[PDB]
């Protein structure tokens, strides 16, 4: 049996493509096979995923994996409605109820306006990227009318390479008027590397500040160059590396080679790639149950032309739909469930804070029970107390009136 | 409807676009390089083919604050119409130490 | 011109002169002077404050 | 460490103060002082960089 489906791989996705593999290998059965027709495009263009789109829409695809960006992603949601191709995807959350589209990351919104609530802010900085959309800048806008907040949201995705060091060092000097000490970076694991590295150089990370890194890879980025600085640096983390089914997973993944698997001879692996690993066990559940439940999704033959008119949207997709959005398996990302929209539920976050002896978990988030605390013991510091002996005699030592 | 429009060996498409089809018309022409006119609210960068009628109402709000010498105001905005004009008081927040 | 959908997409030489027209048109419209910069943008415009 | 923000002062005791990396240290807020022996502003020396 071989089951036809899409894969849409940035430029760029190295790590990404090879998890994409693995998951292939573990979840393969004599029942069927999986068939990747792979298109290496630029995600960032509109014209390229659309071709892209409708070459794998004429080839017969059941159901197409692969990544949007904030430009391309109406490209995506308009052409998996109409044509009811099915579309998995690790990038972020869309904003509103889309159908036919299977988004493996889970929403950070709400883990992010928790953990602000926890430290008891009232004053920090939102250092933001349009690339991820402004979802998460949405949340914590329409959110600071209600807890009444001061949030100095800065665009540090409009930055010059060449005027890089220039434009960085003289945006905290904006920062050091109000004499910030809590800043908040919303951005990919990449502009983390490069906003840190301009901290640790103007020398502010010492202590004083605080930082949270809003994606779901705080391990992601190199976290040891502002881990001896003085400044207390939280996070979020969704691959969660004391589970035994990731640790049977790293056990497997770091002894490859590095010439196949490119990025792989490591010992971590990304959020986004952990997603697609999960995303392809989905996929492998979704199919495994449409057998199950006797639903005969064979093309009824080429489906033509995308720009078909009227559009022809073959009936046998509507049903891979459900079956996706019922798969409910474990993997990496935790619990996977998703609801009638797509996006993921009944997940969990971790937060993460930074200190002297590397990352440290303090808690989890999940959407019905907000932030929960763990391990509380010890305590910094066991302070002693103090038994101080006295007589009763006036005016020395007497007792109030109540 | 572009697609029509190519077949068909349009010279310059008159038209409009929403917060969410305007990646569409920009990639597209870019591409196959068709013109396109439209009164719709400005693109956000240097987008190529793109005859932009609505000129760049940005600067004139900020300099329409700056007059009145507001300090603490209110900033209502719908989606619809884009957030470039959102951006714009919100970037320029922290040089002139605004609280919107 | 085809499909949209050219693999690959050879775009029309004809094409690229119709923007340098339309940039570089400066007539007088209900909006003023009506001037584009190599972007596209308005430049040269004035929007009346009320 | 952060050691090299507003407040300390390095004294870099050998003759070669641009011999070794400076920019990093050069935006931290720390002041740092150094000796140089080979002045690269005299034509003897530009002729020979040159
Ligand atoms: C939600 O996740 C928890 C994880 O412990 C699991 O026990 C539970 O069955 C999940 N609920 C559903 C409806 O899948
Ligand atoms: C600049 O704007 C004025 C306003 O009417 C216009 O008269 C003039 O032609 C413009 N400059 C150019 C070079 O078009």
């Amino acid at each position: 049996n071989s089951i036809q489906i899409g894969g849409l791989f940035p430029r760029g996705a190295d790590q990404e493509y090879s998890a994409f593999r693995v998951g292939m290998v573990q979840f393969s059965t004599s029942e069927f096979r999986l068939t990747p027709h792979i298109d290496n495009l630029e995600v960032a263009n509109s014209f390229a995923v659309t071709n892209a789109f409708c070459s794998q829409f004429s080839r017969g695809v059941y159901a197409i994996f692969g990544f949007y960006d904030k430009k391309s992603v109406n490209t995506i949601t308009s052409f998996c409605g109409t044509l009811h191709v099915s579309f998995i995807t690790p990038s972020f959350p869309t904003d509103g109820t889309h159908p036919f589209v299977i988004q493996m990351r889970p929403d950070l919104k709400g883990a992010l306006l928790s953990l602000i609530e926890y430290y008891q802010w009232d004053k920090f900085a939102y250092l933001y990227d349009s690339d991820r959309g402004l979802s998460t800048l949405q949340a914590v806008l329409d959110s600071a009318a209600e807890k009444k907040w001061q949030v100095t949201a800065i665009n540090v995705g409009n930055i010059n390479n060449d005027k890089k060091d220039e434009t960085y060092r003289s945006l905290f000097q904006d920062l050091e008027l109000k004499k910030e000490r809590r800043v908040i970076l919303d951005c990919e694991r990449d502009k983390v590397n490069d906003i840190v590295d301009q901290v640790i150089t103007i020398g502010k990370h010492v202590k004083g500040y605080h930082y949270i890194i809003a994606n779901l890879g705080f391990t992601d980025g190199d976290l040891l160059k502002i881990q001896f600085g003085g400044a207390e640096v939280s996070g979020f983390q969704i691959v969660d590396y004391d589970d035994s089914l990731v640790s049977k997973f790293i056990e497997r993944w770091s002894t490859l080679e590095e010439k196949e698997y490119p990025g792989a001879h490591t010992a971590t692996i990304k959020y986004t790639s952990a997603l697609t690993y999960d995303a392809v066990q989905v996929m492998t559940e979704a199919f495994r149950n449409l057998r199950k439940q006797r639903i005969e999704i064979s093309r009824r033959g080429n489906a033509g032309d995308c720009l078909a008119n009227p559009a022809v949207p073959w009936g046998q997709g509507v049903e891979i739909e459900r079956a996706l959005k019922q798969v409910q398996v474990e993997g990496l990302s935790g619990n996977i469930k998703f609801d009638q929209n797509g996006k993921r539920i009944n997940y969990t976050i971790n937060i993460m804070e930074l200190k002297t002896n590397g990352p440290r978990k303090i808690g989890y988030w999940s959407e019905v029970d907000k932030m929960v605390l763990t391990e509380d013991d010890t305590s910094g510091l066991e302070q002693k107390t103090v038994v101080v002996t006295t007589i009763l005699e006036s005016p020395y030592v007497m007792m109030k009136k109540n």
